[PDB]
């Protein structure tokens, strides 16, 4: 009954799923036009079938998102019983408000644009911003990296039981204090003045930057050098969702971090190779176990 | 072209945005069934008019949105040309993420039945969680009450240029930081563990608590008292929406507060003869200009940052 | 599969209809915040269930609509297989008309908040007006007190072969003359001039007025007055419907009537203690079945 | 700005609202495909245009509906800014509740279909059942025929000021009732159980039967005798919409009515060669105002007493 | 589980695909009004049921679409689990296009239509054109007559292997090409200029008209005039649904065709009788097998 | 009221439609993130305002694509009275039907996108499918090159009163046909089994292939030897989009073609450096007039065959 296909040319985040629930890969052709167009051929039935399909991260955002979208109504159309998005990294995530601007809420239309091509559920992990459960009218089962984050720091900083859990800006100290408050660790906060300010205790003791993403690094990148200005004993990175392009890589290893860890919602097999402190999380049991629950109706609350 | 209402019998702000343009309110025939049925009549045509509708601050607030959806119905069947619902401070504004909890977003729900109802557009000001544009697909303007709050703390506060803007919470960190900038001062941070904890510096200076609404007082009071212990001279609370239910009014009269400064986005008469430390910031000229703005196709965001 | 939950303050009409198929009521956590805020809580995995939700009725009807609304909301993005909401009474039901004049049908208002909330399916009784099952676009089964009704005249009423079924309002000439035609009684109709009319035969026979709903009964009350002047024997008012508020409780009392049968789609369980000629009939069972019916795929027709 | 069209042949009413108006017929080139298909073209531009399409009396329900339902696609992906369509006789009208069968709610049905085929607005006069405007979420004016009725009782019988209106069944109290009270005078009720009952004095009193429309007049004939049984001096027939199909012309003829009036939501030329008891009542003008109005924004509801 | 209903006068389509998978037609009370008004009621529980509803075809195509609505409606709102609409010939399939007009795109009406009234699945036969499944939102399942019209070009035309197909117009040139490639014969296709013009060769070899429907014949009778002046040895004629109203059937008698081989999707029964050369291939196996395998969640692409 | 926009930094065909209106382009922030995710900002008021946004032909169609959807979104949310999105060459045209596979039907998925992001109206040119008007519910224009290609021939190939229009596939003869008929010349048509066969006369005239678009020009290159094969004097191509990605520019150069025309749907400005052989028809002054008449409501149905 359960059918799952992957979504792009990356295949190694969507065969850790299948092989975890003793699955393959559906057959799918996918193929890119000379004209940069995208097509995509099921080559197999779907009808009367829960599909699920895992988004791609070939590092291209709007090729993954099409291809996601016209795999999601190729099976539609073919009499899918139901079809998710299991999307870990929700797709312009960042443009969830206008910001005293007159710009998209692209949140919003990626929203609009899943659910029109078919999707009736939604499959995520840690979004930037919990709302965006709320630009849906489908279900959307958000699954947390915390238990796993948390998981890494007891068992991999030594001296995290005393240590200082810091947001890289204004709108995270959510988050770093939730995390702060698990591990019984004080919380301190950055802020873009452009001079940086810095508001929490950090002398002398382990500091752990955890946010949701970072693209360029050129925020985290100077969140690093005020924390050891500021006098912390050693400086991490732990990101969630790793996109890591252009001079990103690059900037990590001039960084000062002890480890840069990561979940792999995006592929970093080739770039680990370009940097050695990155560590990966694996998310593929959580989203294994999630597909499963969704299938079976019993409860994700639980993960 | 243009034609205001208001809901319920709270009609003071809706008389108040009325005034600035220089209209009478349209005439609402509405008693409610004894069996708690509301019923509304419209007194006059609407027919191809630009319709605007402002939600009362009664008090009860499943009342006060069943009032501003059947007056929406109403306008829309009686082909209005549009209908935009004035919601100063939009209802459930608290619920718009599940939150690890298997709970209702109440913030989509409102938003989906203003938008079935009949709304085509949406003026609100200083959403608790701003994302909530994002619950619409039908546009909304976000008003400010920041700047009117800035002109307030310059004038009213001798010590502004080195104070600190403190967030009660730590979903307030994007407010307090901003509002910070602007003054070009320091911001603090309070978050309660379940004990409050303060980060950053707030000795020998004024502090300046900051929120979008105080509802029973219970937090920015422990906010109050932990300030003045980190050795802050002396507190301000300031809040957009004042709802002061519960016992926030004994709360507010025995908290160290020098003043609590409310916009009227919810009516303060009442409570201001019951507690004097309230003071008002008038927001109905920056949603009369809202209004104005939206009739006429001029910009509304200039508003955004500068007070009538 | 099945699962109950009670909308309200009120679970006692939810509790009878839970017994009955063996259930016990969904655990919910339900508050209020001090600004009239509702809050709820599903405090179970609803996830591939078939959820059933009976409204509350503590008299306030904003507040029973709006976490009506929100439960069945907080059930549907929680992947709930199917959402009825079960509403004995509709609200709003009256306005399901603009009756020459700028006013909303607020029955259909109503009907697109139901809608969009998240109901799939809707179970009710004895709509005021039958054309609001048209309001959906969802299926409405409308269940009728017309069998329960017609077995209590002939139970209760010793001299009915011969009675007068009366209806308080001109818009009332159709449900009046169907339950007189079953019983082969004559009917009668009468119409607010105000001088209140009376057209047929009510002289030295048993007169029964019978209507949907009565909220300050001054209709209904100065229809018993006029019917004993046009000389009928006894007088009976049956309401399906008993919303009972402001000055109607007393109004019945100082009322001549013999009996004034309900059903108990409104608690008169506080209201019975200061009005002794009342009695109610059980709809839980036509509730209970028709849900049991529903959940199957058995007719419902029957009932 | 206003662009009156027509269905099918039948442009007698479609005709006189455009004379009214001083207006021509937009040009319509439409034939049916010998498949039974109709093909519609639209002569000329509509964009931008405040278009209004009247349902054509012609016969064939389903023929009329779907050419309506055409036409109205047609306008509104030619950009039309806004498509009305004008149904002075409501198609499926009494089929607006299942009853206890398992039946469509065909009200519904052609009410979502002329949603999605891109209406904006509807006109209508007297639905059989009024809650049809709660099967759309677009603006409804249901137009009243009733003050068209209550001058024509005036003028045309001079017994009216003692006369008594009566219901044919027990659907149209509401309507009786509202007539009778008007002209301040006794309303009566007949109600077939399946033998016909009446209640109510109509003793040594001209009887007016009083309806929404009569199809096979069977009812409405078996009514002129009761009332005559029971005492009525003479019996008039009047109806909003006259369809008067099968054998109603042999009923009418042959029934001891005095006269049976209708309006010309369906055309009677044809029906008047036939039967000289029928009269019709021109509905055009009220049809016309309403199209006016709904173009200038002006008061439509003026209409509901006030025959313009 | 699985109920079909016939939508019309006419069940000879019907009741033969209910036989071959051994059901009996639902029962159902079809009516209509002296003021043509379209009575329907499906005299027995659809709850639950996956329900098949296959259009009539008396004449008539309003009355039919009309019809065919109120039915998908009436069981859609009577809590019917799945409806599909299987209509062979879909109506107004001609009008897909505005053809440089102010014409409306009355088969995307027809789609909303069937939509709107509840429709959750479309089962239909060699659409005029094929973008039409493009016009819903709903699967659907297009069948080919293609095997069925090259399985009797095989075993009734003698001299095929070296025949030509031939397109009455224009825009049937994709379709011709086909049926030529499949049995490697060559294709030609008529264009009237009015003159008709003719491409292709032709000469002393047998031409089969193949298209996908003739009203009144107009074009595919001057047609096979042009190809015998042309100098074809014989010529047939191939539609597929067959719809031959008002001229039509006299004028292939006067036509110089061998045979005019149809498709029952509109039933020729009454006019075989009035023609001889016409000869009917059954496509019921092929609707019958196609609602086996979308009530099953079996793969029709086979089909 | 008008306002026109463009896509990424491909400003060139909007500039042109700009000019010719007598116009800016309005101000765009737009930039991408690192990450390929397009931002972007609207730097004016588009209030109450007729807004027009123009597809880039940059040459990345999934970016090109969601750029588009984010303007169209941007504007909506900003209160714009209409958002029209003019798209010459319409996006994943050539998957408008599943084909006998199991494939997405991508033209109706661009439709529905196009729809939901906020777009109000379509203008477009020549169609691959014409039928894609069928996949909106909004309404479409869709604007043929045709009149621009027969003005093109009438004065560039002497020989066309004797030539002959070909289309290099089956699915482009009601295109052929259509404009052979407009210059009452002959036709013919070209398929490819999978060999190409050629059916009608080209001997000793001048063959001008047809089509909508071309794109890695097999096909158009194939046909050319074929024609020439069979009796044709000179080849000509004429498309109305020119994608010529792959080695397109190669198989035009070493192809027998006499010239290959394009409109600039796609910009031709650096292809025409590295090709010789490559013409451009200026198509911006018909969607100029046809942004033009959109506005004003006039008749856009006068560019179906008359050149402005």
């Amino acid at each position: 009954n359960i059918k799952i296909f992957s979504g792009s040319s990356h295949q190694d985040l969507s065969q850790k799923i299948a092989d975890r629930l003793g699955l393959e890969l559906g057959k799918v052709v996918t193929k890119k036009f000379s004209n940069q167009e995208t097509c995509v051929e099921i080559g197999e039935s779907v009808r009367g079938e829960d599909v699920y399909i895992v988004q791609s991260g070939c590092g291209e955002i709007n090729d993954n998102l099409m291809e996601l979208l016209i795999m999601i109504n190729a099976c539609k159309i073919a009499s899918a019983s139901r079809v998710t998005a299991v999307i870990p990294c929700f797709p312009y995530a960042r443009q969830d408000k206008k910001d005293k601007s007159r710009a998209p809420i692209s949140a919003k239309l990626v929203a609009n644009m899943l659910s029109v091509a078919g999707a009736d559920h939604i499959i995520t992990m840690d979004l930037h911003a919990s709302p965006i459960q709320g630009f849906f009218d489908i279900p959307v089962d958000n699954l947390y990296a915390e238990p796993a984050v948390l998981k890494w720091i007891r068992e991999n900083i030594s001296e995290w039981r005393n240590c200082t859990i810091v947001s890289p800006d204004a709108g995270g100290a959510k988050r770093v204090t939730s995390i702060a408050d698990r591990l019984n660790v004080d919380f301190a906060l950055i802020h873009k003045e452009d001079r940086m300010v810095l508001v929490g205790d950090v002398k002398d003791r382990v500091a752990i930057l955890v946010d949701d993403m970072a693209d360029t690094c050129g925020t985290i990148c100077h969140a690093a050098d005020k924390l050891l200005s500021a006098g912390a004993t050693r400086v991490y990175a732990i990101l969630t969702h790793g996109i890591f392009s252009g001079p990103a890589i690059s900037r990590i290893n001039n960084a000062c971090f002890e480890a840069v860890v990561v979940t792999n919602t995006i592929p970093q097999e080739d770039k680990m190779k370009h940097c050695s402190k990155i560590q990966v999380i694996d998310i593929s049991m959580i989203l294994a176990e999630a597909i499963r629950r969704t299938h079976n109706g019993e409860s994700v609350s639980y993960l």
